[PDB]
């Protein structure tokens, strides 16, 4: 702690973090054991840095106590944090002061514009007494060949108070078209000082998300700088709660070019996009999808970035090239680093000689300063060694609850409504462009009033561009109002098809949760994707139905049943049970008429740790010691609140307590004040199983998966494997298929057979 604090400090020594109203906090969150009882603003500042770091060690703990991945946190993370500090500091110190140096220029040239037509209307009235005074002296002259030409001066000065009054009325309507900008630069040159008070809070909430928060995923991410955020509120660090960190860390134009690079429109991965961006160590990404690495190569094609890969032939050539010509080289299957790049990623470079030289291996090659190189890897589960979490910068992309429901949304879209997806589609491109537009007329308007010399009224040219301007920006203003009408029927259109997307990602977080249960049950985002696109698009239920409504049931139906038959074939038939109860209970929480049963979940699950006392359990006659507990610990529920007399007061509960099938005719021994529903009947039934009879525990459950999902939804597994159809329709050329099979089977001559019915040679 003491050497990060010295790091901090003597590294923040060219920041500008003097605040002399600073109040130190009656409990100040010391992390510094040294740090002065009086703290000073710069002092509470480093200390605050020192706490981010020492936050991350407190992180991979929790993950790691949970069996979650984690990467090694390394000085050079604290080094990196502290780099990315000063620098966006600088950066955004140095945009506020430009900014609000051109509002000072742009309101003053406005003020002086108002006084330049008060006196210009000075003028024209006194050039209106000039034609009085000629025109008088001229007609009494007359009334008495030079007054011809006295008439000709008066009638020329006619034309000047023409062309007065009509800059008088021009630069007026300039100033009431103007008055809303003028009116809007204000505001912000009042907001000055507090921007300016935020920048040292909000740039190192910033700099810590660049440099900690790559490897994790969002939920874990936000815990982070939860915990940052809060730790500078206990300092009186004053940072702005209402602007995200997307938003604050990245520009509207750049986003908007790393959508045309095929980057995914979310917050993480926007996130993602600004790592990529502002990295100090060379980034190495996680990817299992794919995206990241086209959108690598879509940012990168001005610059000529070459794909290549640690296990090619020619890496060494590639990255000898990529080093002297200075282009970006992109690597992939980190897994198989080569120790080659160490020198690289640390950045061991020889200043000798007018000469950059980086030596790779025995070589030494002069190093372009234009030379970066990205790492990725395919594999999320990969584990690096901490030298090599040293030299790089995590940056992971996992698929969020959000991105999946926004993927699912418009590909359902897609294919039921091509009208409708087509429409939001060129909206989003339209406003794109005219929120492009904004930003350039808004830029343009200011330079003009920045970069003209004297008065804004001497030169015409300045007071037609800001009309020109001024009128492309209400034209694209009234063309934003009318695209915002359009998405509203999109938007309601695509509420019907909400809950569908939810379905979706809940489907697919749970098969990838699949993997904790066993470490055979591995599932792609892209295998989901295929059994999506087979619900939407090769349903044999949905030939002749035309119905919107009737299409999505039969959609949302088929979702679960093709999700449970592709995954189940892959898994233990120990296994298929668990995953369809799973199923269910999405399913469930799908229909708005059901209620949520919380408490009896909360009961079927765990329950053991309810702790019954010697004299809290009773002795129940008909009943065990294991099942007497199991009845105090169900008699929680209000439901069940009366069940030690329930049984009791039943003497026909011992016959159906010791029958073969209890699980089929289970008494309403629970209470209840409105009749229940079906699906809510399972779950009491469910509970009471497990209480009295846990051996036909498995055969209520298979009776609730059938309440929920039908009768038939589980009897595909009972069939023989249809190699035939799945291996000729469902698996991709590209996609291998694993025949797993547990000891004393072998699968091999089934496709052996298979080979032979087709008539295809293997």
């Amino acid at each position: 702690t003491e050497a990060l604090y010295q790091v901090g400090k003597e590294f923040t020594s060219k920041m500008d973090l003097e605040k002399p109203n600073y109040i130190v906090p009656d409990y100040m969150p010391v992390v510094y054991d040294k740090l002065p009882q009086p703290p000073s603003h710069r002092e509470a500042i480093v200390n605050s840095c020192v706490f981010v770091h020492q936050t991350l060690h407190q992180a991979n703990a929790r993950l790691a106590k949970r069996g979650g991945r984690t990467m090694a946190i390394t000085p050079r993370h604290y080094l990196d944090f502290i780099n990315h500090y000063a620098n966006l500091f600088h950066e955004k110190r140095s945009e506020l002061e430009e900014q609000q140096m051109h509002l000072n220029v742009g309101l003053r040239k406005i003020k002086e514009t108002v006084d330049q037509v008060e006196e210009l209307r000075r003028d024209l009235r006194i050039k209106s007494q000039e034609l009085e005074v000629k025109n008088a002296a001229a007609n009494d002259k007359l009334k008495k060949e030079e007054y011809a030409v006295l008439i000709s001066e008066a009638q020329a000065i006619k034309a000047d108070l023409a062309a007065v009054e009509a800059k008088v009325n021009r630069s007026t309507a300039l100033l009431k078209s103007l008055s809303a900008e003028r009116e809007r630069w204000e505001k912000t040159s009042e907001t000055f000082k507090n921007q300016m008070s935020t920048i040292a809070g909000d740039c190192l909430l910033s700099a810590a998300f660049i440099a900690y928060a790559g490897y994790f995923d969002q939920q874990m991410r936000q815990n982070l700088f939860t915990t940052w955020s809060h730790h500078l509120q206990q300092a009186n660090i004053q940072f702005r709660t209402d602007i995200a960190r997307t938003e604050y860390l990245s520009n509207a134009d750049e986003r908007l070019r790393w959508q045309a690079s095929s980057l995914p429109a979310d917050d993480l991965c926007t996130e993602n996009a600004i790592m990529l961006k502002r990295f100090n160590r060379y980034p190495l990404i996680i990817d299992p999808s794919g995206q990241a690495t086209e959108f690598i190569m879509n940012e990168y094609k001005d610059r000529k970035i070459t794909r290549t890969s640690f296990l090619d032939d020619a890496f060494r050539k590639n990255l000898e090239s990529a080093l002297r010509f200075g282009n970006p080289l992109l690597v992939q299957d980190v897994e198989s680093y080569d120790p080659v790049l160490n020198p690289v990623l640390n950045r061991e470079v020889r200043r000798t000689g007018g000469r950059v030289l980086i030596t790779l291996g025995d070589q030494d090659i002069d190093l372009s300063p234009s030379f970066v190189i990205f790492l990725s890897t395919r594999d999320p589960t990969v584990e690096f060694p901490p030298d090599l979490c040293s030299r790089v910068t995590f940056v992971n992309f996992t698929v969020t609850r959000s991105s999946l429901q926004s993927q699912c949304l418009n590909e359902v879209l897609k294919a039921e409504r091509p009208d409708v997806d087509e429409k939001r589609s060129d909206l989003l491109k339209l406003q794109g462009e005219f929120q492009l537009r904004l930003r350039q007329l808004e830029k343009s308007l200011l330079q003009a009033l920045n970069e003209v010399k004297g008065r804004i009224l001497d030169d015409d040219t300045i007071i037609t561009t800001l009309e020109n301007l001024k009128r492309e920006a209400a034209e694209v203003t009234r063309k934003v109002e009318e695209t915002d009408i359009v998405m509203q029927e999109v938007e309601t259109v695509s509420q019907q098809y909400l809950p569908l997307s939810t379905a979706c990602s809940s489907i697919y977080f749970t098969m990838e949760s699949l993997k904790q249960i066993h470490f055979l049950y591995q599932y792609s985002l892209q295998f989901f994707l295929d059994i999506y696109h087979n619900v939407l698009y090769e349903n044999p239920n949905l030939k002749g139905v035309t119905d919107h409504t009737q299409r999505l049931s039969i959609i949302t139906k088929d979702l679960f049943q093709v999700a449970f038959n592709r995954v189940a074939r892959g898994m233990l038939h120990q296994d298929h049970i668990t995953f369809a109860m799973l199923l269910a209970r999405i399913k469930l929480k799908g229909t708005v008429g059901e209620p949520t049963y919380d408490a009896e979940f909360q009961h079927f699950l765990r329950g053991n740790e309810i702790v019954l006392s010697a004299g809290s359990t009773p002795r129940i006659q008909g009943l065990t010691v294991e099942q007497a507990e199991a009845v105090v610990r169900l008699s929680c529920l209000p439901a069940f609140k009366d069940l030690i007399a329930k049984v009791q007061a039943d003497e026909q509960f011992g016959i159906w307590l010791d029958s073969s099938s209890p699980e089929q005719t289970v008494p309403y021994l629970w209470s209840e004040e409105t009749p229940a529903t079906p699906i809510g009947q399972a779950i009491h039934r469910l509970l009471l199983i497990q209480a009295f009879r846990p051996d036909r525990l498995l055969a209520m459950a298979h009776m609730f998966v059938s309440t929920n999902l039908g009768e038939s939804f589980m009897s595909i597994m009972e069939q023989p494997l249809d190699l035939t159809h799945i291996v000729g329709t469902e698996v991709k050329p590209n996609t291998p298929v694993l025949m797993c099979s547990v000891p004393g089977y072998d699968a091999s001559g089934h496709v052996e057979d298979l080979a032979a019915e087709q008539n295809t040679q293997i």
